[PDB]
C-alpha cells in the first residue's frame, strides 16, 4: 500500500503528475502531486505557487484539510501532512524562483510536524542549499497559524499582518503562504511570498514547491 511518491516511485512510475497516495491511518485516499525530475525523484509535492489562482487566506479548517487542486496550486493539508510524516522519517526541500529567472533551494535533513494538538508545530533539522546560509524557516519549533488561530510567538497576531497560514515567529524569516505578486509587482510588499535569506523581506516570489520524501530514498 503506496504511503508517498517514493512508493510510488521505486514501484516503477518514473513521470511526475497527480497520483493517488494511500497515507496509513488516513480514513481516505489523497491525490498529489509527485516529483519525480529532481533530486533522483520520488518527492511528495505538499504546496505549490505558480500564478496566484488559488487563494491562501484561509482558516485553520482549511489548512488542516487542505485546499485546490495537484494540477496547479495547492496545499496538502496539515493533518495529511502530520500523517505522512508519521509514516517514517523525512526529509524536506523547497523549491523557489524569482521574477528574473533564478532558481534557489532549501533543504532540510528531517522534518515532521505535530498533530493539531500540538498546533501543527514545525520541528526541522539539517538545512543546506543555495536559498541563503541560514534558514528562512525557523528551526527552532514554531506552532502553526490563521487568521482564526493566533499561535504565533508574537504579541501582534502575525497571520493578519502577513496573510495565510504558516509557522510564524515573531513572524520570523519566511511565509511562502502569503500573497501572491505578479510580474513587476513583486517589489515593496510586506506580505508577499517571502524568503528572507533568498530575496529578502520585501520580495514576492514569482514560484514555490514544497514536498517531502524519506530520507532511506
Ligand atoms: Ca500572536
Amino acid at each position: 500500500p503506496f504511503r508517498d511518491c517514493a512508493d510510488v516511485y521505486q514501484a516503477g512510475f518514473n513521470k511526475s503528475g497527480i497520483y493517488t497516495i494511500y497515507i496509513n491511518n488516513m480514513p481516505e485516499p489523497k491525490k498529489v502531486f509527485c516529483n519525480m525530475d529532481v533530486n533522483g525523484g520520488g518527492w511528495t509535492v505538499i504546496q505549490h505557487r505558480e500564478d496566484g489562482s488559488l487563494d491562501f487566506q484561509r482558516g485553520w479548517k482549511e489548512y488542516k484539510m487542505g485546499f485546490g487542486n495537484p494540477s496547479g496550486e495547492y496545499w496538502l493539508g496539515n493533518e495529511f501532512i502530520f500523517a505522512i510524516t508519521s509514516q517514517r522519517q523525512y526529509m524536506l526541500r523547497i523549491e523557489l524562483m524569482d521574477w528574473e529567472g533564478n532558481r534557489a533551494y532549501s533543504q532540510y535533513d528531517r522534518f515532521h510536524i505535530g498533530n493539531e494538538k500540538q498546533n501543527y508545530r514545525l520541528y526541522l533539522k539539517g538545512h543546506t542549499g543555495t536559498a541563503g546560509k541560514q534558514s528562512s524557516l525557523i528551526l527552532h519549533g514554531a506552532d502553526f497559524s490563521t487568521k482564526d488561530a493566533d499561535n504565533d510567538n508574537c504579541m501582534c497576531k502575525c497571520a493578519l499582518m502577513l496573510t495565510g497560514g504558516w509557522w510564524f515567529d515573531a513572524c520570523g524569516p519566511s511565509n511562502l503562504n502569503g500573497m501572491f505578486y505578479t510580474a513587476g509587482q513583486n517589489h515593496g510588499k510586506l506580505n508577499g511570498i517571502k524568503w528572507h535569506y533568498f530575496k529578502g523581506p520585501s520580495y514576492s516570489l514569482r514560484s514555490t514547491t514544497m514536498m517531502i520524501r524519506p530520507l532511506d530514498f
